């Protein structure tokens, strides 16, 4: 596929906090377009991201950033006087660094992995009723000659729901048959959960892929997480498998149960999906 | 002792579901056998294995893998019409493959690991009924030159049982100092758990052996682990730490203080473990 | 600095006390028992002879995680080694490290961030000890390993952080560019997700990579359970700067419910800006 470059560009971008339906709450990158997760952030190490955000929203409201470097005024806590009150704007910074080696001999760690953003101040001082609302999104952070997937798909597992829907509507995926497909893992909440695919399985490293035969990385189908937890992996759909409408659910099983499911539709060239019958 | 060889046979196994004793449900490789956890399946890397299976039972059940290749209808789901009905037969077909570098560059990571077996329609449409009952057992896939045990041993905290086993019963493995035991573990049902050993500790990667002086996996005796979670690993019994009954527990406090406990017998050669008074145990 | 081989035979004496409030704790004199209890380092290779005096009035024991110990000093009721009241104890822990055995197979060695914790007080599994406050951190460290400048201990035990009242820390202070180590323990009940704002670490033995050949995840947010243990090692404030860095658990009503603590991290001047 395709390879990320080195980084080191400054970027801007415009987010708002707006207010969706059934008081449900959501980040957008333009006004009325607010979704639930929040719109995908891409970075390769060493860019910088200016947000400059808006609260749209008659309540406070912050953005808070796991993984990536801020100094401690883009921190989006009211403790150190980062959020934004109604209708106010202010403009978040995120840089990012390649890994290299430091003075001491030491190897510094890189920022790139698979990240989110989420509210720190809805409801509770550390963001309860935002992140119940819906206000969380992925952030994804490239390191140099990272593979570039066909696809990327967020799942958020947030308390009893997937991405804030409603019991049993998915979401479901579609790909072909050798689409390299990524999924962005995100949980928040309360509950701890176990992620579980179907006639798919990845590393559970970095990437989410072993390096090559030195890496003594697990091989997993099914993770346990919980709140604020993030982990990716780039699969090929199908591969060793075919074709077909492959589960992926939360293994509690209370959990499935009452509608932590949804599917990975994986089709033939043709386009058929075989047994697929909802 | 030894080495797993290379696979790639084409191999076969008769497999039934079956009630058991006390409203429990197991499966098995000979009929009236069945057993909670299922017979142990040990596979090469490459190996494919069919498994001509059979319901004994009044209701639909199915046989569903994590981990190895199969297609969409050995998934053993209802949704994919991969269910066995009451009385009725099915193949089910797993495949596994070795490691390699794919055309775009990357690694296609190999089958090698140690996963696991269940039904997946028993009561719900996710065999929550099932794995309750007890419809759940280990499969192990090795990787030429992985290293063989002298026993292997199967624990899974299914909910706040231990094999499905009463409160405070075990299971109780023994050995002798020096023997190589592969402990497999699984989880299933709705609470996550801790897995503790005393005197005992492993590596959190695929074998639970290090490879050498540059894996920088955490060491480890403790690990915590949710619904449907496998790992494995090996160690040698005593090593540097003598005989003795050894406990094995979940590390939750309600959940050992209520019966979720096990001992690791580890025998001197004259069969005799030092300071073993089993009633102090119980 | 870095960490010297090991191979020394060490002697410690070791107090289990009542401290205020129902609690108890471990101590390496009389009278100063503390939560958690007392930092035990070792290089993989020591011994180390524990002598131990329990001044209480009820059974007590000590038990640790991933050293090498024998049957006698498993600290358990059920193999006899627990601590009657006023009663004296030696446990003996060793370690050892790693190399390759006869079969051509690699044996781990013992370091890592283990814990010490009591094991018959309350329950036969030291339900009640834990609870009170009877457990600390123990290091073992392999030849060459960094050392830091200082070392902090946070427990998650049930719903507390050390058994400190809730939103009452504990805070760590550091100043911008201190390597700094933590080791981070869980007891009790209820799982967790440990998170810092502002640094990160590997999951992997030591918290850092190796080099660029180290696939481990780099993380910020870590789910633990009880009695797991794992530590690491930051530059406080590398490429953030000074402030009161947050850390909490992130289970949601937790940090609501009191888990959370500051790491502050101070200008060379002593100072914090907007603190
Ligand atoms: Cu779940
Ligand atoms: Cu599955
Ligand atoms: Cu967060
Ligand atoms: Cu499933
Ligand atoms: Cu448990
Ligand atoms: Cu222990
Ligand atoms: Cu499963
Ligand atoms: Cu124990
Ligand atoms: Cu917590
Ligand atoms: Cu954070
Ligand atoms: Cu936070
Ligand atoms: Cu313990």
């Amino acid at each position: 596929a395709g390879a990320a470059p080195a980084g080191g560009e400054v970027r801007r971008v415009t987010m708002y906090a707006e207010r969706l339906a059934g008081g449900q709450m959501g980040y957008g990158l333009e006004k009325g377009k607010a979704s639930i997760p929040g719109p995908l952030i891409e970075l390769n190490e060493g860019d910088t991201l200016h947000v400059e955000f808006e609260n749209t929203m008659d309540v406070p409201v912050s953005l808070h950033v796991h993984g990536l470097d801020y100094e401690i005024s883009s921190d989006g806590t009211k403790q150190n006087k980062s959020h934004v009150e109604p209708g106010g704007t202010r403009t978040y910074t995120w840089r990012t660094h390649e890994p290299g080696r430091r003075a001491d001999g030491t190897w510094r760690a890189g920022s790139a992995g698979y990240w989110h953003y989420h509210d720190h101040v809805v409801g509770t001082e550390h963001g309860t009723g935002g992140a119940r609302n819906g206000l969380y999104g992925p952030v994804i952070v490239r390191r140099k000659g990272d593979v570039l997937p066909d696809a990327t798909h967020t799942i958020v597992f947030n308390d009893m729901t997937i991405n804030n829907r409603p019991a049993h509507t998915g979401p479901n995926f579609e790909a072909t048959v050798g689409d390299r497909v990524e999924i962005v893992m995100i949980t928040h909440g309360e509950y701890y959960h176990t992620f579980h695919m179907h006639g798919h399985r990845w590393a559970d490293n970095r990437t989410g892929m072993l390096t090559g035969p030195d890496d003594p990385s697990q091989v997993i189908d099914n993770k346990i997480c919980g709140p604020a937890d993030s982990f990716g992996f780039q699969i090929i759909a199908g591969e060793g498998v075919g074709a077909g409408a492959w589960m992926y659910h939360c293994h509690v099983q209370s959990h499935s149960d009452m509608g932590m499911v949804g599917l990975f539709l994986v089709k033939k060239p043709d386009g058929t999906i075989p047994g697929y019958d909802p």
